[PDB]
């Protein structure tokens, strides 16, 4: 039949990931499955890892795993969708307030892991999924197939220097020194979530897109601009607080420490100059909100609907959506940036602008 772990029933894909469900209570859950004749298998190291950050706030909590069948199988909680996900609902960018609220997690996130004695290896808006109904307002982190020790878990002992590794993982958001084959340590994963940052921000990368004729070239051309551009150049149109984080991720040492409370400072301080409450209010959480009351049709019409879905919630909620201006050569000030609030406001077709006020 189609049981794992006792009391759990597969359903339909998601998806080898498959929707789940609790025989003896209805709770829905996730199950992944791993043929066992892979030619690399992934999944019970998944798992084993998982069951050892159980516990750890937005870590995903493991309720089983074992071989079923000629299966290896890993029930864990069902999450909703990725950032990647919520980054294209929003047309590829984010409001300052949205990476604030997510930075901010995501250095809590990584802090426990790396607390663990594990760095992810994999930072990137995929690898972050946002909870389910009511948990919606809570950043999780998956994926650790490419996780790995930093430290002895006795001893806390630093795994020692290398050099000359291949690029795991994802070239886009890797950091420097992965680029240069330097063994990855606590730096690479922040420094990541930095990229991911100014990625949300900006609405891309200036290393995307990139094609070559090999693998190795392709890395070594998002190398070659990773190192020849400036990070004023990179975090412009950014509060000084995003070249603030690159520069600290770009100067931390091979085994050194990083200073998690001081990286969470930056945004939070940030985030009260900029007069932004974290009620955990994201971007497409007013966006969403704004088209459910809109759902005006008819005027919606006279990509297009979204722009003007998005005009009346940034009418509706002025000041939370300010933006990134990638025109800005500078980094703007906590009041330059929050004049965009009087500017949301006066956003002008008269029966959109008051079914809003209604």
């Amino acid at each position: 039949d189609l049981r794992v772990g006792r009391k759990f029933r597969i359903g339909r894909k998601i998806g080898d990931i498959y929707h789940g469900t609790n025989l003896i209570s209805g709770e829905e859950v996730a199950i992944r499955l791993e043929s066992i004749r892979s030619r690399h298998p992934q999944l019970d190291y998944e798992s084993r890892v998982y069951k050892y950050l159980s516990g750890g706030v937005g870590i995903p909590f493991i309720r089983w795993f074992g071989r079923e069948g000629e299966y290896n199988a890993m029930v864990i909680d069902l999450l909703g969708p990725s950032l990647e996900d919520l980054f294209n609902y929003c047309h590829r960018k984010f409001s300052f307030k949205t990476v604030i609220m997510l930075a901010l997690q995501m250095i809590c996130r990584v802090q426990y892991i790396h607390g663990r004695s594990f760095i992810h290896r994999d930072i990137k808006p995929d690898n972050f999924l946002m909870g389910v109904g009511r948990r919606g307002s809570t950043v999780h982190v998956i994926d650790f197939g490419l996780s790995k020790k930093y430290r002895d878990f006795n001893t806390h002992r630093h795994i020692p220097y290398r050099e000359n590794k291949s690029l795991t993982g994802t070239a886009r958001y890797a950091s420097v020194n992965t680029h240069l084959g330097i063994e990855q340590s606590r730096r690479d994963d922040l420094e990541s979530l930095g990229y991911m940052l100014i990625y949300f921000c900006k609405g891309s990368l200036p290393w995307q897109g990139l094609k070559a004729t090999t693998k190795k070239q392709k890395y070594d051309r998002i190398l070659e601009k990773k190192l020849c551009i400036s990070v004023e150049t990179l975090c412009a149109g950014l509060p000084l607080e995003f070249s603030e984080y690159m520069n600290y991720c770009r100067n931390l040492k091979f085994d050194e420490r990083p200073d998690y409370l001081y990286l969470a400072r930056l945004f939070k301080d940030l985030s009260i100059k900029l007069e932004y409450h974290n009620d955990h209010l994201f971007d497409w959480t007013m966006l969403r909100y704004t088209k459910a009351m809109v759902e005006v049709l008819m005027l919606d019409t006279s990509n297009d609907s979204f722009n003007k879905v998005k005009l009346l919630a940034m009418k509706k909620f002025a000041s939370h959506f300010h933006y990134c201006k990638n025109d800005d050569k500078h980094y703007p000030t906590p009041e330059e940036i929050k004049q965009q609030t009087v500017q949301n406001n006066n956003a002008a077709p008269p029966e959109l602008l008051s079914a809003i006020d209604k």
